[PDB]
């Protein structure tokens, strides 16, 4: 039985299938999909290593809900790395049967409508969104399937209790028409203790297995001893070439021909634990594929931050290092590296690990102790989840140095566990599920309040409700009538996906900024669309002093309007009060956005601000967000001036672009450099580019360099030729079929 041709599956998916190598699954897989009444509706909850195909019964459960019961599904994934490989590896797999698979992940939204897509690849805070549109307007009949990767997420994170309101408000829909399902639910999680509550609570049947299809040795290293995972000595280590021995390590793992990841707890030491084995593997291998690697340093020399020093000295032996410091665009390039074998030994940090899937014949995790704090069982097993390659290797390899106390906590990490999952629900959370559920009008009345709280996880795991009510109707969120009704900044709360809690100063800041607004730059309509600082830079306050020194003679005015001074503005904290502070790291925050939005080099930005280009990035993402948020917002309140200064933004800063290429950018493969160099030379609207002259597009791609250099997110490297081919391709597509 286990074969994917004698399950029913359509003949196109069953072909793409077969060419990323499954054709033949796994008994697990089969026992999970063969629990009684999980392919009718009942709700899937299970459980299995990442290298044991996981994601396959999930993806054969959405053709399933998709093809016999058409209606549309949701893939709710953790990050946006992940969600849009995810995206592109459905696409791939689902083109040729016709469904529409589109992703709402980060800043981007799909072209087409939602009615017209039928997978809708989503991360966690936007499905919640999609949700609760579908119920405002009452859509939810559209709805049949729901997948949630990556379950155990819904206890203890920042984006879990979005997970869990996602489905105790589906449930509650599915269990308030009944006064084997009409909207099914799939979730895969770790090897979490309390599965079988999480099981109960979505009443989905429970599916666990321990088999991974390459063996998995983990052992920690003490000196020159080699222990196994139970206090047992299976190796004594003696290093080739030496001058913990991690360079020895890999060494050893290369000499086989294999790859090596390398998880250390910072930027700084894997740009050290990088070079270091590159030195060694020149020095220790020229006594002083090739074509593939220098395409891989040409395909880094033509990007907007161009070629790293430090990547500059390593890739060319094999070695390299990826960190968030990185660009996405410089991160992807190394991971693809290493997925194809030319880089061999990856020092990497710990978001890799809950990143992409990329296996290492061994992974060495440098210390127990990562950031100042052990290391996480939830990380450590994600991190030494990719120990062996599934069809490569015979077995995989984690090694965990330790020493000496360090020792207790290595072997802690060894025999540890993984913790049961938490609920996270007066809270944000709960405020946020009750605004959910009254302005959607899916419960009205106070039993009805106290039935949904007896819905959620917590009600499964064994007063709030009514301070949630008490607090939403102190904050003019809703009116009561005591039934209780959605008011206007209740319903543009709900529709703008907003905490509630940020919503009252994001409705003070804006209707304060309708009073006086700067219109002669784009920084006040910069400062409204900025989230927040967070911690995505260090901020050095006398640089922050010297561009305030030197700003135009109108931005100044910006500041002043929204807060900022200069008695404190790098002053007093240049030689050395919560919301001056989070005014003046938004107005920096909000400065370095407006050189994002002026097409400034990430180069440029890095030394001028003091932010590497990983943080500049993950910022603009974040805006970009926080621009549509805010646009929405202010569309549902009935703010026309406001709403249509914001309609743009949001797009210039997923693109950091500017106002004349918000046409260009359209565009799939036209990020914020591609479509500079073809606005020079005329081209200024997605209409002249889609008859523009084929080979000429070639000649300017190929003009205006920072065989398949050029880089696109998800289709890896391009040649120019087949890069503006697809350009100008996707301009005719984008214009042919939106009118
Ligand atoms: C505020 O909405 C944003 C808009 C731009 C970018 C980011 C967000 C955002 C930010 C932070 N957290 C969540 C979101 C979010 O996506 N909320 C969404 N709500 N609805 C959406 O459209 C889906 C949809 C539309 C129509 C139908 Cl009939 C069905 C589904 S997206």
């Amino acid at each position: 039985k286990l074969l994917l041709a004698n399950w029913g599956l359509p003949k196109a998916v069953l072909e793409k299938y077969h060419s990323f190598g499954v054709k033949k699954m796994f008994e697990w897989q089969a026992e999970c999909l063969l629990l009684g009444q999980v392919l009718e509706g009942k709700n899937l909850v299970y459980s299995a290593p990442t290298s044991a195909g996981k994601t396959l019964v999930a993806e054969l459960l959405i053709l399933k809900r998709v093809l016999e019961m058409r209606k549309k599904a949701l893939f709710i994934l953790p990050f946006v790395s992940v969600a849009k490989e995810k995206k592109y590896y459905l696409q791939s797999l689902f083109q040729e049967v016709g469904i529409k698979v589109d992703g709402y992940m980060g800043s981007t939204s799909p072209s087409r409508h939602f009615s017209s897509l039928d997978i809708a690849v989503c991360t966690i805070e936007r499905a919640n969104g999609l949700i609760n549109r579908l119920i405002e307007e009452n859509k939810m009949d559209l709805l049949g399937m729901v997948v949630v990767d990556e379950l155990h997420m819904l206890g203890d994170s920042h984006r879990g209790y979005l997970l869990e309101l996602l489905l105790t408000k589906i449930c509650y829909i599915t269990r308030k028409s009944a006064s084997s399902n009409a909207v099914q639910i799939v979730g895969m999680s770790a090897t979490l203790p309390n599965l079988e509550l999480v099981a109960s609570w979505l009443n989905a049947e429970l599916y666990h297995t321990d088999f991974r299809p390459v063996p998995l040795l983990e052992s920690v290293k003490v000196g020159n001893s080699i222990y196994d995972s139970s206090m047992k000595l299976v190796r004594e280590f003696e290093p080739m070439l030496q001058v913990d021995h991690v360079v020895s390590l890999c060494y050893e793992t290369i000499c086989d021909n294999h790859s090596v990841l390398l998880f250390c707890p910072s930027k700084k030491w894997c740009e050290k634990l990088a070079d270091i084995i590159a030195r060694e593997f020149y020095n220790l291998h020229h006594q002083a594929e090739q074509k593939e690697l220098l395409e891989v340093m040409d395909q880094l020399r033509r990007l907007p931050s161009g070629l790293d020093s430090v990547l500059q000295k390593t890739v060319p032996w094999g070695v390299a290092f990826h960190h968030a410091g990185l660009t996405f665009e410089e991160r992807d390039i190394i991971e693809g590296a290493f997925r194809q074998g030319l880089i061999r030994v990856l020092a990497a940090t710990s978001t890799l690990s809950s990143g992409v899937n990329l296996p290492a014949r061994r992974v060495i995790i440098r210390t127990p102790i990562f950031g100042g704090r052990p290391l996480d069982i939830l990380t450590y097993k994600q991190m030494v989840g990719r120990a062996g390659r599934k069809g490569v290797d015979t077995v995989g390899e984690s090694i965990l140095i330790c020493k000496n106390s360090e020792k207790s906590k290595g072997i802690a990490l060894l025999q540890g566990s993984l913790k049961p999952v938490r609920s996270c629900l007066v809270t944000g959370s709960m405020i946020r599920a009750i605004l959910e559920i009254i302005v959607g009008g899916v419960a009205s009345t106070s039993q009805d309040m106290h039935t949904y709280a007896a819905c959620t996880f917590l009600a499964a795991s064994m007063g709030a409700i009514e301070a949630c009510v008490m607090w939403l109707l102190e904050n003019e969120f809703i009116q009561s009538t005591k039934v209780y009704h959605p008011t206007h900044l209740g319903s543009a709360t709900l529709s703008s996906s907003l905490s509630p809690a940020d919503t009252l100063d994001i409705f003070a800041d804006l209707q304060r900024a309708m009073k006086g607004f700067v219109l002669e730059n784009d920084l006040h309509i910069l400062y409204l669309v900025t989230p927040m600082f967070e911690d995505w830079t260090t901020i050095d306050w006398y640089r922050f002093f010297c561009l305030w020194e030197k700003l135009p003679t109108s931005m100044k005015r910006v500041a002043e309007l929204v807060g900022v001074e200069e008695g404190f503005l790098a002053r007093c904290v240049k030689g050395k009060q919560h919301r001056q502070m989070a005014i003046h790291k938004r107005f920096f925050t909000s400065l370095v956005l407006l050189d994002l939005i002026s097409e400034v080099p990430l180069r440029e930005i890095n030394q001028k601000y003091g932010c590497n280009r990983g943080q500049i990035q993950s910022l603009q993402q974040s805006a970009a967000v926080y621009a549509g948020m805010i646009t929405v917002f202010s569309n549902r309140l009935g703010w026309h001036n406001m709403e249509l200064l914001l309609s743009q933004f949001q797009k210039r800063l997923t693109f950091g672009i500017q106002r004349e290429l918000c046409d260009l950018v359209r565009v799939s493969l036209l990020n914020a450099q591609r479509a500079r160099v073809l606005y020079a030379s005329g081209f200024h609207t997605v209409a002249d580019l889609a008859r523009a002259n084929i080979v000429e597009v070639e000649v300017i791609l190929k003009n205006a360099v920072p065989m398949r250099t050029i880089w696109v997110t998800g289709r890896k490297g391009l040649t120019e030729r087949e890069a503006a081919a697809l350009i100008v391709e996707e301009a005719r597509m984008i214009l042919q079929q939106d009118l």
